[PDB]
DNA sequence: AAGATATCTTA
DNA sequence: AAGATATCTTA
């Protein structure tokens, strides 16, 4: 399928930035550097596979718009797939990780706000999750290298494990961010996201929970703070 | 001096080299995207080597943060003068037309400029200078195809007119917010050359710091207090009340 | 001014 | 949970 192909290609597949003159500057250790590194790394892979499956690939023509990639075949343009690259680290393998999966106050409550095409034209919402182990930056990460010095440039990451999965499967009930209100993924191990061991029962339960989520913890206290407390709410009448 | 050196280096180095992509240890080159986040990381990893060239030339030690969200991007100093560090921070912005006014988000106003050791590499009071290295670039029209080692020139870039400057945070800060939920200090909204000429609004770094330490998070709690420089100055005049 | 995009630390 | 890091957008 398009999916079996994509995840199969991502799996089978960086030391720094290069300039037109020839200089290559090393990478920094902050997450803002890696996110960009992974997003870019993913761009020509998602486009090669999409082609293969007669899909068109689009990107936000406008900034601050979800998702990183919009996919669709010409014919059936009302059936669009949404792909989003996410990124998180890990200090030591096996540890539990979590992802921030998007705002619950935008394209999930308003159909046009902060998204390319109306929320309703997307049939799927995948999450290509990248994970990496943190590694302290190097002094040598501060000098420029040359095309032939390449195999010597250190990187701020060790072992990167990547997974692909439907958003709601890996979504949780705990908020991913406080002030910028983000949906939070499950806080589990890597293969739990890979085996899709989530907590929500259906796509619609996922949206029902988050679409009904209150910002102010006070209002949330007597509404429902988690999955458990949610279903009760359900059995009471909402 | 260290400063004029840094500036002159950021000019000449940035005026001749263009970053057109990321590279793999094996050879493959991946093009860039046209969105600010992508761009703002480039100019960040780009300056690091220069700030390190010149700092070394003046015998200054350089240090990047230890945690993933600590200010500033670099801490300079002489071991001969510890409690005297220089803080450098790179900011980015964009313009559609070449001759527009710009504006940067100069960090938070409720973190370290309000609390000594919150979100900063070393206590705030251990810094003498706080510079900003601004990068203004120009958005262009927008590829998704991997270019080989011998194809650097075909690689299109999504920016067309980088302009950098180094100036003091306080000199260029304004009386308005740069962000709401992320409580950021706003810079002056002015034409590029003004950031270079230091045509700000605050009379001293002393006035800058106090404005931002009393700025109430919301217009409502503000109106009775103060919403700009003139109102701040009347408030001060009226007896900080 | 006020909230969105992404992701993290502090506890 | 909340508030930090950066920057944008909308009104």
């Amino acid at each position: 399928s398009l999916r079996s192909d994509l995840i199969n290609a991502l799996y089978d597949e960086v030391c720094g930035i290069i300039s037109a003159e020839g200089k290559i500057y090393p990478l920094g250790s902050d997450t803002k550097v890696l996110s960009t590194i992974f997003e870019l790394f993913s761009r020509p892979i998602i486009n090669k596979i999409a082609e293969k499956h007669g899909y068109i690939v689009e990107e936000p023509k406008q900034q601050n718009h979800y998702p990183d990639f919009t996919l669709y075949k010409p014919s059936e343009p009302n059936k669009k797939i949404a792909i989003d690259i996410k990124t998180t680290y890990t200090n030591k393998e096996n540890e539990k990780i979590k992802f921030t999966l998007g705002g619950y106050t935008s394209f999930i409550r308003n159909n046009t706000k902060n998204i390319v095409y109306p929320f309703d034209q997307y049939i799927a919402h995948w999450i290509i999750g990248y994970v990496y182990t943190r590694v302290a930056t190097r002094k040598s990460s501060l000098k420029t290298y040359n095309i032939n010095e390449l195999n010597e440039i250190p990187k701020p990451y060790k072992g990167v494990k990547v997974f692909l999965q439907d958003k709601w499967v890996i979504a949780g009930d705990l908020a991913g961010s406080g002030n910028t209100t983000n949906i939070g993924s499950i806080h589990a191990h890597y293969k739990d996201f890979v085996e899709g061991k989530g907590i929500f029962d259906s796509e619609d339960e996922f949206l029902d929970y988050w679409r009904n989520y209150e910002r102010t913890s006070q209002l949330r206290n007597d509404k429902y703070n988690n999955i458990s407390e949610y279903r009760n709410w359900i059995y009471r009448g909402r």
